[PDB]
């Protein structure tokens, strides 16, 4: 019969310095069915939309900027690719450059 898969990695995150007052910008692509959606968090904490974060996802692509990037913002990002066979995820260290 017809299967579902776990999502699995095709590229991952890797650490990355962005300058203070820009936009850091984090891709994964990956693939699973069904289609998987992204869930990221920040030092284990959750990033969703709004004026900070924006998030978006389309052809097994998974987006996050980070708008108006200051020395907060430097930490463990994680992505974490979920559908309902299970999640994979791939994460980074961002520092922020003064």
């Amino acid at each position: 019969g017809p299967i579902s898969s776990k999502p699995v990695i095709v590229t991952g995150l890797q650490d990355t310095t962005v300058s203070s007052d820009s936009v850091a910008k984090f891709a994964v692509k990956a693939t699973g069915e069904p289609r998987p959606t992204a869930i990221w968090t920040k030092d284990g904490k959750a990033i969703t939309q709004g004026g900070k974060y924006k998030l978006s996802e389309d052809k097994g692509g998974f987006f996050l900027e980070i708008h108006k990037t200051d020395t907060s913002d430097s930490g463990l990002y994680t992505c974490t690719v979920k559908n309902s066979a299970g999640s994979v995820s791939s994460s980074c260290k961002l520092t922020i450059k003064a």
